[PDB]
């Protein structure tokens, strides 16, 4: 699976390795640190929103596992000889990031689905379709990184048919909190309105990274694409989940929660 993406196909300068290194070991920091502050601030949320708030920690751990798993995998498959580091064994690949994104993606847009103040039947059914929908965008996207090395053409249809998938399910995302924010307290509705661009940015980071390997396909174009997942993480995972706990406090204390109420 590792020999399927172009971070096989490079020697990288002690930089270059150095700097992917420190990005992924920050990337776990970070996340630790988000999920210490998460977990603090539940009891200041109302138990009708504190699911929110959990599923934030649920993405910290998710995320800062899976990038902890990748930097040590990153430090166990390459090795310092001749004045680069170079490839000594085949344990390091992107798909684990496939992996996190499949468990990660169903928790945030949850949190958002909950803080919009659905319930019951639509709750559920517009849980699964966004699932879904995320589910065959990221199963499609897996699929075609397994050709970024050997059939970029191929990485391009699974990526026309991945982007589909994204359309669709930010058109549901969209039209669920344009339909509902005028349901939203202590002027939350114009907060979940940011949200959503804050998604639709953060978001098509990926996407770009999915494609480095088609015009930036070199030992830079490796560290690029790193630098773009890093951002995009703490942008759809971080600062997105601190998004979503302010506007759960929020309305909390404007439901009458009296710890939410004092917090503030
Ligand atoms: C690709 C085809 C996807 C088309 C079929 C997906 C339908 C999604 C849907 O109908 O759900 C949206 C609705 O707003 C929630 O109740
Ligand atoms: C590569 C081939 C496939 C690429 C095709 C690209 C087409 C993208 C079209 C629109 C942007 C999609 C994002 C949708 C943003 C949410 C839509 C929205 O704002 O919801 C409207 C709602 O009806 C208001 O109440
Ligand atoms: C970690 C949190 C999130 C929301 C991860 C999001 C991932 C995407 C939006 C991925 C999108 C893709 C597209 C649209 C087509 C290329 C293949 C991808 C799966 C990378
Ligand atoms: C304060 C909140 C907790 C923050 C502390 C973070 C804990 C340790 C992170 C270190 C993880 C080790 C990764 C190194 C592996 C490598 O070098 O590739
Ligand atoms: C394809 C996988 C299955 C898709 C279904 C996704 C699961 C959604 C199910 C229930 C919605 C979760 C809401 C949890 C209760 C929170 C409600 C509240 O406290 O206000
Ligand atoms: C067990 C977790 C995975 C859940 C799968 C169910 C979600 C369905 C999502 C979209 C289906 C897309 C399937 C297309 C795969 C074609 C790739 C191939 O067969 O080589
Ligand atoms: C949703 C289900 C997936 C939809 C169609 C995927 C088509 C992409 C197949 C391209 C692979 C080329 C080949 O192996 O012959
Ligand atoms: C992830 C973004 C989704 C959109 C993908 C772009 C759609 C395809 C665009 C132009 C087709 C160019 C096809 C070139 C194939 C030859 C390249 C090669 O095989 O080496």
């Amino acid at each position: 699976n590792s020999m399927k993406n172009i971070e096989s196909l490079f020697d990288y300068s002690a930089g270059q390795f150095e700097f992917i290194d420190h990005l992924l070991t920050m990337g776990v920091g970070v996340h630790f640190a988000a999920l210490i502050f998460f977990l603090v601030v539940s009891q200041f949320v109302a138990p009708k929103y504190r699911i929110a708030t959990a599923l934030s920690c649920i993405v910290m751990v998710s995320a800062g596992l899976i990038l902890n798993s990748q930097a040590v995998m990153w430090t166990d498959a390459y090795a310092y000889v001749d004045g680069s580091y170079q490839l000594q064994d085949l344990t390091f690949s992107n798909g684990y990031r496939y992996v996190n994104w499949m468990a990660t993606i169903p928790c945030l847009l949850l949190q958002l689905l909950i803080v919009l103040n659905l319930k019951g039947k639509e709750l559920f059914s517009t849980a699964t379709w966004l699932i879904l929908a995320a589910w065959g965008m990221i199963i499609t996207g897996y699929v075609g990184q397994l050709y970024e090395v050997d059939d970029i053409a191929q990485l391009m249809i699974w990526g026309a048919v991945s982007t589909a998938f994204f359309v669709v399910m930010n058109w549901i995302v969209g039209t669920k909190i344009f339909k509902n924010r005028a349901t939203m307290l202590g002027g939350t509705d114009s907060t979940i309105t940011k949200v959503f661009w804050l998604m639709m940015f953060a978001w098509t980071l990926y996407p770009i990274a999915y494609l480095v390997p088609a015009f930036m396909n070199n030992a830079d174009g490796v560290v690029l694409r790193q630098l773009l997942f890093t951002i995009a993480d703490i942008s759809s995972k971080v600062i997105y989940g601190l998004m979503i706990t302010y506007i759960a406090i929020q309305q909390s204390a404007a439901a009458g929660y009296v710890p939410a109420q004092q917090a503030l």
